């Protein structure tokens, strides 16, 4: 049942709308990122409340858990579609914006890039099967908050040990779920990269001809900075 529900929400295929026609730029690659970032936005706020039990959620605590989680799970489906689709060659941000070393290069976030080709790599290495992908996709999204609290507590805190135990299920084994638990604890470090970088570029990206979307420019300087400063932190394993 529950990964008959997972099957059922995740999202089709999203495209950047990016010109492969012109040369590569920093300015057209960021512009590309940044529109795909947005559009994938639309999808992962319907993704997360068609979840089992996340209605159960203050109302509040949807919104910031959706917005403070999605880097970090795009990070993850962005590396697992890489390994599905180029065994890791490559970075398939979207079926029109694929990254080679020197779009790599070129956007700026070449050393982001490369961890997140790593851990395109570690899909493929532990063999994970697309349910565990599923499982430990949807985890995400509840690793992360403010350390002093949501709204209601008590009900994030039931439904991330609900979702562990879905993980359990799966695995049944204690090997696994240390593979497993150590592979989530690494997108955070990632995510957290990436974090910088959108801030960085948000507060400098009327000098280098960089244009943030409504919603993205939002939460990078709403939200992120909670994240950066240290007053919304991811939950590790390890
Ligand atoms: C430079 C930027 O345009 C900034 O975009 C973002 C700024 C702040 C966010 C927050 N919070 C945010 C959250 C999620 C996505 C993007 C975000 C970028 O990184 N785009 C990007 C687009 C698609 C995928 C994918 N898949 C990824 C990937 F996750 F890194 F792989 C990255």
């Amino acid at each position: 049942i529950f990964l008959n529900v997972l099957e059922a929400i995740e999202p089709g295929v999203v495209c950047a709308g990016h010109d492969n026609n012109q040369p590569d730029s920093f300015a057209a690659l960021l512009s590309s990122l940044n529109e795909l970032g947005e559009r994938q936005l639309v999808h992962v706020v319907k993704w997360a409340k068609a979840l089992p039990g996340f209605r159960n959620l203050h109302v509040d605590d949807q919104m910031a858990v959706i917005q403070y989680s999605w880097m970090g799970l795009m990070v993850f489906a962005m590396g697992w579609r890489s390994f599905t689709n180029v065994n890791s060659r490559m970075l398939y941000f979207a079926p029109d914006l694929v990254f080679n070393e020197y779009r790599m290069h070129k956007s700026r976030m070449y050393s982001q890039c490369v961890r997140m080709r790593h851990l395109s790599q570690e899909f493929g290495w532990l063999q994970i099967t697309p349910q565990e992908f599923l499982c430990m996709k949807a985890l995400l999204l509840f690793s992360i908050i403010p350390v002093d609290g949501l709204k209601n507590q008590k009900f994030f805190d039931e439904l991330r040990m609900n979702y562990i135990k879905e993980l359990d299920r799966i695995i049944a084994c204690s090997r696994r779920f240390y593979q497993l638990t150590k592979l989530l604890d690494s997108v955070q470090p990632i995510a957290r990269e990436l974090h910088q970088f959108a801030f960085d570029l948000l507060i400098k990206s009327h000098m280098v001809s960089v244009d943030f979307p409504e919603m993205m420019a939002e939460i990078i300087s709403v939200q992120v900075p909670k994240i950066l400063s240290g007053k919304v932190k991811p939950i590790y394993f390890h």
